[PDB]
C-alpha cells in the first residue's frame, strides 16, 4: 500500500550504502519470489548471507566489501519478513524454512555454499545445517535468535509492540544499546518496515517454527564447521549460558563473546567481524 511504497523507498535509500557493484534479482521458491543481492567474483566460492529480523539484506553494507573480495556473496531477503521477498504460501515450520533455502540454492544453481547470518538468519542457518548438512560448506552464526538458549521474557513484549513507529523505535533503542546508533538510513527503513501493515511479511511465532531452542540431541548431531559469535552486551538473552551450552554440545565449534558489542555485532564491530569471518571461511582443508 501507501506505507509499502514508503518502505520500498526507504530500502532503496539504505542501499546507497552498498560500497560495491551488485546485481539485484528474484529467485523462485515454493514460498514465493525471494530477493537476492549478489556481489563478488562470479567464479569464487558461494556465500549466502541471512539478515536479522526487520533489517533486510541492506544491513550487510559494512561487511559486504570484505566478504565479496574472495566470495560470490548472495544476500538473501528472508521471505515473510519486511523486505523485498514476496510471500506466496506462508513459510511456517522449521521443515519449511529448510525447504525454502533448498529452493534458493537450487534456483541459484548451487550445490553447496558457505552461510553467514545474524539473529533470525543465524537461527535459519543452524536449522539449515542440521536439516541439509550436505548443502553446507562452513557456517557462521552471529547473535542468533534463541537457538542456543531461551529469550528473556522481555523479548516478547518488544516483539508484540511492533505495530507502528513508537514500537519500532522502542525496539531499536533497546536492541542497539546505549553505545550504538544505527546509520540514519537503516533506522528509517526499519521504522518504515514496521509502519507498513502487511501480515504476510510480519514475523510471528508459529507452532513448529521460530523462535526455537535446539535440543542437546540436535546440537550434538551437528556435522559441519560452525563459527558462533555473541556480543558481550546482548540484550535478548544470557549470552554466557548460550556460549557455554554451544561450546559443550557442538563438535568442533568455534564460539566466542566479543567485547564492546551488543546484539548487532556485524554492525557494531564490522572491522573485527569482517576479518574473523574471512579467517574462519578460508579455514577449510
Ligand atoms: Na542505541
Ligand atoms: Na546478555
Amino acid at each position: 500500500v501507501e506505507s509499502g511504497l514508503r518502505f520500498y523507498q526507504a530500502y532503496d535509500q539504505s542501499l546507497s550504502l552498498w560500497p560495491i557493484e551488485s546485481e539485484a534479482f528474484y529467485v523462485s521458491t515454493r514460498f514465493g519470489k525471494t530477493h537476492i543481492i549478489a556481489s563478488g567474483p562470479k567464479d569464487a566460492p558461494s556465500l549466502i548471507l541471512l539478515h536479522g529480523g526487520l533489517f533486510s539484506s541492506a544491513m550487510w553494507y559494512p561487511n559486504i566489501a570484505a566478504w565479496s573480495s574472495q566470495f560470490r556473496t548472495y544476500a538473501v531477503d528472508i521471505i515473510g519478513d519486511k523486505n523485498k521477498s514476496i510471500p506466496s504460501a506462508a513459510m511456517e515450520t522449521r521443515a519449511d524454512f529448510a525447504e525454502w533455502m533448498k529452493d534458493v540454492f537450487d534456483s541459484l544453481g548451487l550445490e553447496t555454499a558457505h552461510l553467514a547470518g545474524l539473529s533470525l538468519g543465524g537461527s535459519h542457518i543452524v536449522n539449515f545445517l542440521l536439516r541439509a548438512p550436505e548443502r553446507v560448506e562452513r557456517a557462521v552464526v552471529i547473535s542468533p535468535a534463541e537457538a542456543f538458549i531461551s529469550f528473556h521474557p522481555d523479548v516478547y513484549k518488544y516483539a508484540a509492540e511492533l505495530t507502528g513507529a513508537r514500537g519500532a523505535e522502542s525496539y531499536i533503542k533497546w536492541i542497539t544499546g546505549d553505545s550504538y546508533d544505527l546509520h540514519p538510513l537503516l533506522q528509517r527503513q526499519i521504522v518504515a518496515g514496521v509502519e507498513w501493515q502487511d501480515e504476510q511479511r510480519s514475523l510471528k511465532p508459529t507452532e513448529n517454527g521460530f523462535p526455537y531452542v535446539f535440543t542437546d540431541q540436535e546440537l550434538k548431531s551437528i556435522q559441519v564447521p560452525v563459527l558462533l559469535m555473541f556480543g558481550e552486551h546482548e540484550a535478548m538473552y544470557h549470552q554466557q549460558m548460550a556460549f557455554e551450552r554451544a561450546s559443550v554440545l557442538v563438535p568442533g565449534i568455534q564460539a566466542e563473546i566479543v567485547k564492546n558489542a551488543g546484539h548487532l555485532l556485524s554492525l557494531e564491530q564490522p572491522e573485527y567481524v569482517n576479518q574473523r569471518v574471512l579467517s574462519f571461511l578460508c579455514g577449510g582443508i
